[PDB]
């Protein structure tokens, strides 16, 4: 008794949108950054298509299409649709300042306590709309956290994500690839996922803002992260943090994960702080920093004749 998911899957034509450039090739494939302009409509919508026959591949690319098309958050990636060339394309909303990781790591001497606990809050928002939609994202990370503007982010890469059915509480997976140190204990040990084993990734994530994109467990293999978490050892305190913040990272990484803080709960504490940011995050230089917000998308595009731009959260079915 899970309702009807009536979500809507466009196809797009592949003489709609060009490939500008590419962004990041590796396991999954090529993802590429574009211009999608639907034809009739004069608009152009800068776009990010990843293309992965290995029949597998196709088949793990609709998974995420189907996921993706399911969800509709200010917080959460949007889908514009697939295209059904002789390998399937996901195309979405472009994200022009990349991923969180790449760019706390870039701007570390630019970026203010107020930028740090705003991104909080928005993560929290989308992963409590994930768990409003009972979706397991399973691979939270700063790297899958994506820049919309400075002010503004979305979680992506739902590869790995599963929907959960109004009786099953817990996903049950079994042997595949999965980011050990971003895991709960018992995603670990008994490769159970709930929407409290992605509270500690939440955490996980935090820790690698904090810490300006560190590494978590940085030099241990990662067979040993199961015998560390075992013996009680945990994340350090980041430098900027207060214990108050540090004390929030570590509810995120109790052994009982009911013990842990609910996703609504950490918007609720990340937003309290973010009144007063200072106050939680000490930060040198932090009242001078500023970061951008841009024409450039001339830039991050090539072609001039941008005047028909049109972000992706502006252009509605
Ligand atoms: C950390 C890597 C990174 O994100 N780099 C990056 C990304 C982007 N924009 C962007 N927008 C949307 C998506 C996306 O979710 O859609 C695809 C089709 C799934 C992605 C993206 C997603 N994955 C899995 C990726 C892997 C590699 C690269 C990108 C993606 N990315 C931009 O916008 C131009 C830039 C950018 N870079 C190169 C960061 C480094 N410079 C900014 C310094």
């Amino acid at each position: 008794g899970e309702a009807p998911n009536q979500a809507l899957l466009r196809i797009l034509k592949e003489t709609e949108f060009k490939k500008i450039k590419v962004l990041g090739s590796g396991a999954f494939g090529t993802v590429y950054k574009g211009l999608w302009i639907p034809e009739g409509e004069k608009v152009k919508i800068p776009v990010a298509i990843k293309e992965l026959t290995s029949p597998k591949a196709n088949k793990e690319i609709l998974d995420e299409a189907y996921v993706m098309a399911s969800v509709d958050n200010p917080h959460v990636c949007r889908l514009l649709g697939i295209c059904l060339t002789s390998t399937v394309q996901l195309i979405t909303q472009l994200m022009p300042f990349g991923c969180l990781l790449d760019y706390v790591r870039e701007h570390k001497d630019n970026i203010g306590s107020q930028y740090l606990l705003n991104w909080c809050v928005q993560i929290a928002k989308g992963m409590n709309y994930l768990e409003d939609r009972r979706l397991v994202h399973r691979d939270l990370a700063a790297r899958n956290v994506l820049v919309k503007t400075p002010q503004h982010v979305k979680i992506t890469d739902f590869g790995l994500a599963k929907l959960l059915g109004a009786e099953e509480k817990e996903y049950h997976a079994e042997g595949g690839k999965v980011p050990i140190k971003w895991m709960a204990l018992e995603s670990i040990l008994h490769r159970i996922y709930t929407h409290q084993s992605d509270v500690w990734s939440y955490g996980v994530t935090v820790w690698e803002l904090m810490t300006f994109g560190s590494k978590p467990y940085d030099g241990i293999p990662a067979s040993e992260i199961s015998s560390i978490l075992e013996k009680g050892e945990r994340l350090p305190q980041p430098p900027i943090c207060t214990i108050d913040v540090y004390m929030i990272m570590v509810k995120c990484w109790m052994i009982d994960a009911d013990s842990r803080p609910k996703f609504r709960e950490l918007i609720i504490e990340f937003s309290k702080m973010a009144r007063d940011p200072q106050r939680y995050l000490v930060i040198q230089g932090d009242e001078r920093m500023h970061l951008p917000s841009p024409n450039f998308y001339r830039a991050l595009m090539d072609e001039e004749d941008m005047d028909d731009v049109v972000d992706a959260d502006e252009y509605l079915i």
